[PDB]
């Protein structure tokens, strides 16, 4: 196609021509489509920032590729390296919060690597595993496993949506809910192609699978896995599986995920805190739970204004146009039959043993006064408990799509620290990033993800992005925070597109010798820089940090 | 000093006497040590292989070299970047059965770190970690925490002896026997000395501790870590802390390691198994007890040979020279109230807890014919129980040292495949082992321990170091194994010095393309390869292959 709207750095419009047409000439003008739309979270957008922060076409695609299979994606980056011409890789693209599915290097092709490769791979039942490429998601996922009978033996991990990619969000070390919320933990045998075109299996994905007649003269893109590819990580040597998560250094087409064997006795529920002040107490009691194992998996403290923006927008709340004050805020407590805080989490396995964690969790949070238990059965029906019921137990839902709506065109954007289990520090926490925001004039919300000694403390900033003096007062905002918390020795986990350089540039511990190692290893590996230079603050030598940094 | 019995690669006796009294000038000449003896367990060697199957002095270092601090280290690095000199960069070098101190390429200097790197850098109580120097043994920290009364708030995780060290084990990617036991991932916040010179923390350990009087001035070596440095391991961006782990890029200084809170009540087991044949049956109830969390640790499932080992010699059970009978391990088990398996384990936490899981493993194990349960007080003052009791619960050890002592002169040497968690599996790969061993004419001995989804096999070479004869068939029998599994589909999780570079050749899926990605990243970080070439078969531009590899 014809002339874009932006370019990639130093690329004629002759280059482009006779790029995009030896794209067309390999995938089929099908799977091609040249930018010369905010959309849905459902028709999710491929070329831009649909949560925008910056102006709307800051982060832009030039082009969109959709790879038919694992040798397409070879001949791309083939092209790719012979006309130096940036490629952004998408699973999925919902990435909302942190940019969603735009390049940080404007002009790049976005590869939209789920569109085709959507195969569920594997799911193996006796070393309960499966095998995933990019295009599927929590939902596909799941329709596999009913479709097939397997959710009498195996459970998923979701985040708080479905439509996230199984793979996209496990190559950015998200997190869920289960025991198996640790997403990136639970994978084994990845497989990946690199800046120079060749493709690696990592860890025991390294051992070939013996020769048989079946599997000869296949594709080494289309091979079988040795039997303990998928049942063990490390495999023998170098352990680089880590070198692909919030990195440039691959392009993954193939990732394991573990799946939880089904625990023979479920049991979701909600611990309501009255005070503010309570979650500091809270957090206290939770610290030795978690440590013990009376807690298996990751439970969440929520905001009070996150279940409340779940059920109604803020118009429905209050009129006022500044943020909302501490009686108003109990005032909507009171209201929906919540705390100031909310804790749910969830028990796993045979009731003897439930029995006895949940009298343990009760009679711990008993220490703070006018608390309240409720299973999903005391709530009412449109409750967060009882969508979180589904949640904690690998069961995809939308509902908390809702939040988002907390002000007139919603869009999020994430600022995720990551705090001590202790009840003094979320506090601070909490204090520093709740006094900015009321100076942004935004409303605080946000929740603490249990980690086993960490919390992802997920700040959740929506803004209107149709507001230009809002989004500025965002902007400038995230940039605070961001400073605040490092001044305080606290590091975001993950990053907006906008943003990656700067949170880099917090890590810059004896003169940033992080970055710097960084730099070399990718440098090695992508000598024309072109597989998303730019991601995580790391750019590739031929990217100026003066011109490129933000 | 002035003449070793080994130089290094293309360096000069006269370049080598500079680098030497150089060397001496920094760290001082009761530190350095030129070499022109086996040891000890209790006092291990740092010249060579103490369980040497090639000969005594094939891999051979020219000098020790012990820094008193970090800064050392760095000026070494300089000397040997310098003088392009081989490093070989040890914690302790109890690494018996692997190479023990050996440098892989013989003239390297070995790089004592632990004998002046020594101290126990903290332990946190809250946050349920500590942070650790190469020279800290599993025994130090034991007593560590015992001069401060912490052993009743928190627990170790310990391999079969005392003395390794715990960041030696753990870059080793090594394993114990509680919930813990997978000590790589229980890492958070590594520092590294890179082949540059520059000291790198990871994870968290690059986001600085902010500023404060008390800690102005100090060289980054003596930083503190910020506050979430041992307890979030992936900080943000790429996550390289597993190209640490069994590679040559960079000598590690300091780890973090989690440490387990006193789980409230602890109770080991027994189980023996009667019929060689009840591995099968055995390994697939494993299986759900393992996926479903019944079994808390890393259980092991013991041949019997291995047991009978730890209480006398082979000269005690028979005065034959050649490998004991099917039957005669018959008569052995029974001697000493056995099966011809035998399986330990632990119950972690409360009461009523441990109670109802240790009934679902009684009845699951029930099936297996002739079972029989023991708890360390129904077995007699020497067992294995009671030492394995103390094991199980994070206490240093030293009794299965004995069954080293098999033989004559003996010496172990490991074979480490990984299997799946099915008895079908299980057995095959026994019966691969088995049959060479016997071809080898050696006794057969070997444990399986438990991973959630695979299971470490080791078969524990025990052989007469004087014997030459003997010294060639267990390399005949090495070599045979490591073939033999990666034609049934199997890989090795950890390598001897001389079998690395096979071990490696067996992970060549896509025409060796994870070992060329692998030296890529190697000879970016590394230009001159000076620190460690060709562990793990990773092996930098300046050694040819044909001239070093095996
Ligand atoms: C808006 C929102 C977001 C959200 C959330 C709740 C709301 C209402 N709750 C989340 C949660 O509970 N847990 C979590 O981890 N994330 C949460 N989010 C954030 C986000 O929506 C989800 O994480 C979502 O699953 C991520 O989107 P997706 O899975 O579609 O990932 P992506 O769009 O493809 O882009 C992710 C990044 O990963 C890299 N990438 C992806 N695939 C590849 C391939 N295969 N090769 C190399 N790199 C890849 C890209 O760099 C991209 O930036
Ligand atoms: C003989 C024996 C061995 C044994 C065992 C039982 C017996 C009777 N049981 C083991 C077990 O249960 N689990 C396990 O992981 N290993 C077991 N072994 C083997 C061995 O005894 C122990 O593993 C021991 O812990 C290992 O020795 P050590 O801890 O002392 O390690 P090292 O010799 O100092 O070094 C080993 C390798 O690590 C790398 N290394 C070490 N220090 C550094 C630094 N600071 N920087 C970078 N790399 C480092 C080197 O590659 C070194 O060769
Ligand atoms: C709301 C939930 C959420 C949002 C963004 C994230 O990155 C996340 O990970 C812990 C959780
Ligand atoms: C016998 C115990 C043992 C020996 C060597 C190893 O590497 C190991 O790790 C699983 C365990």
């Amino acid at each position: 196609e014809f002339r874009p709207l932006t370019l990639p750095p130093k690329l004629s419009l002759s280059d482009f021509n006779e790029f995009i047409q030896d794209i067309i000439r390999i995938v089929g003008s099908e799977n091609v489509e040249v930018i010369s739309v905010d959309g849905s979270y459902m028709k999710p957008t491929h070329t831009h920032d649909p949560h925008h922060v910056m102006d709307q076409d800051y982060f832009l695609a030039s082009a969109i590729v959709a790879p038919r299979n694992v040798a397409d994606v070879q001949s791309i980056v083939g092209l790719a390296n012979k006309f130096s011409f940036p490629l952004w890789p998408i699973s999925i693209g919902r990435n909302s919060g942190y940019g969603g599915a735009a390049p940080r290097v404007s002009g790049s092709v976005v590869l939209d690597m789920g569109k085709n490769m959507n195969r569920v791979l594997e799911v193996n039942v006796e070393g309960a595993y499966c095998v995933v490429e990019p295009g599927v998601t929590y939902h596909d996922l799941h329709n596999y496993l009913e479709a097939n009978n397997l959710r009498d033996k195996l459970w998923l991990d979701v985040p708080d949506l479905g439509g996230g990619s199984v793979l996209g969000n496990a190559v950015e070390r998200g997190v869920g809910y289960t025991p198996y919320g640790d997403h990136w933990m639970m994978h084994s045998g990845m497989e990946v192609v690199l800046a120079n075109g060749e493709l690696l299996r990592t860890g025991m994905g390294a051992l070939p699978d013996p020769k048989r007649p079946e599997t000869m003269g296949l594709k080494p893109e289309d091979q079988p896995w040795s039997k303990i590819a998928h049942l063990f990580p490390y495999g023998f040597g170098p352990y680089i599986d880590g070198l692909f998560s919030q990195s440039n250094m691959g392009i993954v087409t193939k990732i394991g995920i573990w799946l939880m064997p089904n625990p023979r006795g479920y049991q979701s529920y909600l611990i309501t805190l009255p005070k503010d002040g309570d979650l500091k107490q809270a957090v206290d009691i939770i610290r030795p739970l978690r440590l013990g194992m009376a807690l298996q998996n990751v439970p969440t403290i929520r905001h009070i204004l996150l279940d409340a923006a779940v059920l109604g927008d803020k118009r429905s709340y209050s009129s006022r146009t500044e943020p909302l004050s501490d009686e108003e805020l109990d005032k909507i407590a009171k209201q929906l039959n919540l705390g100031r805080w909310n804790f749910y989490g969830a028990l796993y396995g045979p009731e003897p043993i439930r029995r006895v964690l949940w009298e343990t969790i009760k009679d711990a949070f008993s220490a703070i006064p006018g608390v309240k238990f409720y299973f999903p059965e005391d709530t009412p029906e449109n409750s967060v408990l009882r969508v979180r019921d589904k949640t904690m137990q690998g069961i995809p839902t939308y509902d908390e799509l809702k939040w988002i709506d907390w002000l007139p065109n919603g869009a999020h954007l994430f600022f995720s620290p990551i705090a001590k289990v202790s009840g003094e520090d979320a506090m601070m926490q909490y204090a520093v990033t709740k006094k900015r925001c009321q100076e942004a004039g935004l409303d605080f919300i946000g929740t603490f993800t249990v980690g086993m000694r960490e919390m992802h403390h997920i700040v959740c900033i929506v803004f209107n992005k149709k507001d230009l003096i809002q989004k500025r007062k965002v902007q400038w905002l995230m940039r605070t925070l961001i400073d605040d918390c490092a001044a305080n020795g606290w590091g975001e986990y993950r990053s907006h597109l906008a943003f990656m350089d700067q949170i880099m540039e917090t890590y810059n511990w004896n003169n940033s010798s992080f970055l710097r190692f960084n730099e070399v290893l990718k440098n090695a590996v992508d000598p024309n820089g072109i597989i998303a230079p730019g991601k995580s603050g790391v750019w590739p030598s031929q990217y100026s940090h003066v011109t490129w940094k933000l």
